[PDB]
């Protein structure tokens, strides 16, 4: 339910969990 950004390998997603 808690929603978090993170980037990696210069890509970045935005993913929800919990």
């Amino acid at each position: 339910g808690d929603c978090r950004c993170l980037c990696r390998r210069g890509v970045c997603r935005c993913i929800c969990t919990r």
